[PDB]
């Protein structure tokens, strides 16, 4: 059911629990470096799990496709082909950038960290800039010991913040992929769908150095040994059973003012999807002709194409829903009941007002906001702007260093700088510029920046035309240019004919103004946000609602069981889908061609000691009724018994609009079972290594 | 499950029938005359029954809908409004064709039938001419009584053949139709599918003159009293419960050769599917500026819809089953197992080379024939052609007539002619006329007839419109014309300068020449067909195969159980629709338009006492596995008690194809529940009188 619980609600929860079918105690669901939950890690963005002693993690295939993509040549395709390490030494890297953090502590920070936000009183770039100074101490404290790194996380709008330290692994290594098709099996298609036939999932392995502390990559490195990791179910996952998800969603927007809902619909949402549908159009062309370009740019890809759509099915469960409506009839009703209370509601009256006019502010700019964004973070602007503002940090003592250019973020930056080489060709970049500028120009004159505006020299195909001849002449292209600048000085930057470079330099003043211009904006936010925000959940609390905070890339817990849903009359999804199913949406043709020796195994009934008597098969996917978001990717299920039987992976279409209101009856988590994950590993893409080491072979 | 059984076969389904849930006695069954077999009725291609002790019959609206067309004008439309008859008073004719048949005897005549064939001797022509004219004696001698209709029944290919006297009922009224958006709810997008949300009834009453026999109309005429009639179930019909069908089936072809199904399948099917769709695109077109046209071709365009939608969907089920493997693998199994048998096969393997021969022999001819017959189908030929044989026939002694042309014949070719005012509109046929005129051109020189060739005389666009402009100056246009050659004499058809009876004269040898040659082949057909199709029948009970006749109009039971089905993997039908899902396809637009009535009380959660408590609404439609096709709508569905739970109307999609292959998995028969017909007549539509008279008032 409905809810992304905080580890310190278990207590709320602990009847509901039991009730759906825990038969672990709530006592050791608790203890979130213990069994089970002590396995459950974040990837960054993507979440995965133990699950051996040697430092096996499983995740999704498409959360290792960053990883996949960054090993994969147009003449050795591991995306296409799959990939099997039939030992250790034969696990290749993720990447620099690639992390597995495993949870140490989490601490209530809330007292102290609302100190210092009044402490600051009543200037509202002060109140952002002290919270910054006590979240970089805390952290710089905390991150002292080495191998960890910490992360403050707001909650409920401000009312809590809590300190989470984790132990950063930081070597981490391919170490099984099954074939693209299995593992992204139905494409863009089957993408938000339901019925499901996706084997999305892969292995990684978490590395440390001898000492057995964090290192970043060597040969000399060897396996982490986890104190707690997962196993597999021996009790066969049916219709009704009990399962519970631990991980990380990222963001939820169920708090929120009828007015952002109505800028995202109207606005936000339907922008981003059509810019993110005209740049699929235009690298889809160049791929078609340039397996290079098709390559290299596969990552971006599929990220636009999974947001776009995500988009297009929120907009259409708006509709289905009347999501508007229902937006502005609890907002009457909470205004309503503010009020209602006369001298104890107006504070939380007066906050809904400014929340208000902050948003309008932010409404001003928007397209502005967007379009230089957008334009900034193609590949060699992003890399010059980024570049340029870490050499103008690094002249600041590190503790006032803007977050994302301090110390503790110089990996990160090197290793992005790395990663682009396996994502970037100048053709292709050329054509988004393009495009970019081209909606630059399209701006109206009360929306312009003055300095893009100059370094672009008017307002027509012309002038296109010239910055892009201009820019074609860098040299950031290569990794080693990009390294070299990474450790330049300022005034080397303000020294180069770089035409990049030239741009940065060019625009780096209106970039610091907007952002100080956002974060004062985000101070006025600091105070009204979490006032009017206690009283949505006091109100919700009083209309016998569930209450708990939107999500915010902190470690949640949600339940239910396994349970189809009916989109329509006369019609009902079912809970499983079949290794029958798969074979029978079989074109022979991108994204429908399983390989053969699925085909031939399904035909000949070969299920592997895996078959489900209850459904007549085996297993692939499954719907239920957890309430997961976009982080929870790659999350383990979890039985009654706490024992592994699938992996979180997506949610069906009429789920999405669930971001933003919340519908019970459409809202299902789409999981890949662990007995396809086992059956593709015996029959199709086999590796009894890491069966036998996962204790199923 | 499968089979649509014959009476006779009762002893074998008694078993059956009792396992599936039967509670009343098999000999209950049997009485066909009795309670409640003896309350179906046939209507003439649809079936219907008696709902009370004063004549009222219900059926489906798509069966009625012809004699609510018959009662419409574009100024009072009762197919858009409905019909509503407070007392039986205001009921009105529903034409002078429509009949209510009410089984009154069936007597075997098997052996009288073969000896009257043999005594034939070895000359095809000779052989079908002694099967007419025994028939004619045995149906004279039958009807010798006043008031009944007599129908001669060949089953299993000429195997048995029974005779059937029904009470032939000839004032039948009108009494009540829903409104257009309940009775054919979804129109053409929704038939042959579910979810369906179709109120498919209407009601009837039927009338006999004072003296107790069957009249054509009159205002002395008053209600039949018959012997038996159907209640409404007391008890809700839920999920797997039992149901049985009675009703006429009108023609299965699941005994077929190989060759007939390719044929079908590859010719028939998608040529007539291709013929009525452009017919329909016409139609449509000129009915859009034209409210006469529309109202007048509904009936129609509603035939053209549901055969070319019919036949798409066969085709589809054949690729989905394969079915055309499923038939070669099949004959050549049966010729196998004959060539097995020695000298006992040999009359059978013999049989199947004929049958194959007069295949081949209808083949060579078939693109001439099928665009002959309706090219003369259309209004102003097809009256001028029918009129001027009549005329022929009128000059030999009636027993001599050809069927169809007969004294007993008359009152339906004259009502037909009266009918067609409200069918017909010259410019509508005339653009029918030149569609057939620029098909029969597209034949080839082989394909062409002489006479059709002589009357066009030209073979392209001028001639097509010389023709057409010709047969424009036709006084057959209006009913006085038609009924004063309906009278005359062939002398005075020769001498006439009315241009389609011209025509009609021109062409009569060759049609005349073309029966003879189907005469001709159904002769060598009668000797072949029943050794064949008893040998295939004896081969389907050694595999233990369930085995019964293919469908030929005359009564058949079909039982088993309500539920849904699996269309493909991760989905399922359920087997109920509700209320709820009739107005989530609302659009304000044809066809999904309910009536306002209808919104407001589903909205209201107005259930009237009907709601299922287990589905949570009021049903609407629902599935079960029977075994029912065209001729079965209007069927009475009964429980397990013989209590009426709903009316047989439609097939789902994939289960068309069951014509040639039968699929258990996708077969089902749509039904309108009995509660959503009383549901309609309280809430939307209302009908305190009819409700009272059944006693559901
Ligand atoms: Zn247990
Ligand atoms: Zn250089
Ligand atoms: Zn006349
Ligand atoms: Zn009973």
């Amino acid at each position: 059911g409905e809810g992304m619980w905080v580890p310190q609600q278990l207590p709320e929860i602990a009847g509901p629990l039991k009730k759906a079918g825990l038969k672990l105690s709530p006592q050791q669901i608790s203890d979130l470096t213990g069994d089970p939950m002590g396995a459950v890690v974040a990837l960054g963005g993507c979440t995965a799990s133990f699950v051996s002693p040697n430092g096996l993690v499983v995740t999704n295939h498409h959360c290792a496709y960053g990883a996949i993509q960054l090993n994969s040549t147009a003449e050795n395709n591991l995306i296409k082909n799959g990939f099997n390490a039939p030992t250790t030494a034969d696990e290749v890297s993720a990447g620099p950038n690639a992390r597995v953090f495993v949870l140490d502590e989490i601490t209530d920070v809330t007292k102290d960290a609302k100190a210092a936000i009044a402490a600051a009183g009543d200037d509202a770039l002060a109140r952002t800039k002290a919270l910054e100074a006590f979240e970089k101490k805390l952290i710089a404290d905390c991150e002292a010991e080495a191998g960890f790194r910490c992360r403050l996380y707001s909650f409920s709008g401000g009312n809590t913040y809590r300190l989470f330290k984790n132990l950063e692994i930081k070597d981490v290594r391919l170490a099984y992929a099954p074939p693209g098709s299995v593992g992204k099996f139905g494409g863009d298609i089957d993408n938000w769908m339901w019925p499901r036939h996706t084997g999305d999932f892969a292995f990684y392995r978490a590395y440390v150095g001898k000492d057995g502390k964090p290192a970043a990559f060597s040969k000399d490195n060897v396996p982490y040994q986890p104190k707690h990791w997962l196993k597999f179910a021996d009790q066969p996952l049916g219709a009704g059973d009990f399962v519970m998800v631990a991980g990380y969603p990222g963001s939820t927007n169920r708090y929120a003012l009828a007015a952002e809902f109505d800028n995202t619909a109207q606005w936000t949402y339907p922008t981003i999807a059509r810019h993110y549908k005209n740049q699929i159009a235009m690298v889809e062309a160049a791929g078609k002709q340039n397996a290079d370009i098709q390559v290299k740019y596969a990552a971006t890809m599929a990220g636009w194409n999974n947001t776009s759509k995500n988009y297009d099915g929120q907009l259409e469960g708006f509709k289905r829903i009347d999501a508007a409506g229902q937006k502005l009839r609890e907002e009457a009703a909470v205004l309503g009941w503010l009020k209602g209370q006369g001298a104890k509601g107006q504070p939380a009256l007066d906050a809904h007002a400014k929340l208000l006019d902050l948003l309008e502010q932010s409404k001003a700019t928007r397209d502005r906001d967007l379009t230089l964004a957008l334009f900034n973070n193609t590949a060699m602007l992003g890399s010059a702007t980024q570049l340029y503002r870490l050499s103008i940090e690094r002249e600041k003592p590190n503790a006032e260093r803007e977050s994302g250019y301090q110390e503790r973020d110089l990996p990160a930056i090197e290793g992005g700088l790395k990663q682009l080489e396996r994502r970037y060709v100048a053709a292709m970049d050329r054509q988004l510029q393009e495009y970019w500028l081209n909606e630059y120009i399209k701006l109206p004159a009360d929306q312009r920046v003055a300095a893009v505006d100059a370094w672009l020299g008017g307002n027509d195909a012309a002038a296109v035309k010239r910055a892009l001849d201009r820019l074609a002449g860098t040299k950031l292209g290569s990794t080693e240019e990009r390294l070299k600048w990474f450790a330049a000085d300022r005034k080397a930057f303000e020294a180069s004919n770089d035409p990049a470079i030239q741009y940065a330099v060019a625009v780096m003043p209106t970039l610091l103004k907007l952002e100080q211009e956002r974060k004062t904006r985000a101070g006025e936010n600091l105070a009204a946000r979490p006032v009017y925000l206690q009283a949505l959940a006091d109100y919700k609390k009083s209309q016998g609602e569930f209450v708990y905070p939107d999500a915010n890339l902190s470690l949640r817990i949600t339940f239910g069981n396994v349970m189809g849903y009916a989109p329509k009359d006369g019609m009902e999804y079912t809970p499983f889908t079949t290794l029958e199913g798969v074979v029978a949406k079989e074109t022979g043709q991108d994204p429908f061609d399983s390989p053969k020796a699925l085909l031939d195994a399904v035909a000949a009934k070969r299920y592997g000691g895996l078959e489900d008597k209850r459904i007549g098969s085996v297993p692939v996917n499954y719907l239920s009724d957890l309430d997961i978001t976009g982080g929870n990717s790659g999350s383990p299920v979890l039985d009654a018994h706490g024992k592994l039987v699938g992996l979180a992976f997506d949610g069906n279409w009429e789920s999405v609009s669930s971001n933003w209101v919340f519908d019970p009856k459409m809202t299902r988590m789409i999981a890949v079972d662990g007995r396809y994950l086992r059956w593709i590993m015996q029959e199709v893409y086999p590796a009894p290594q890491l069966l036998k080491e996962m204790n199923v072979g």
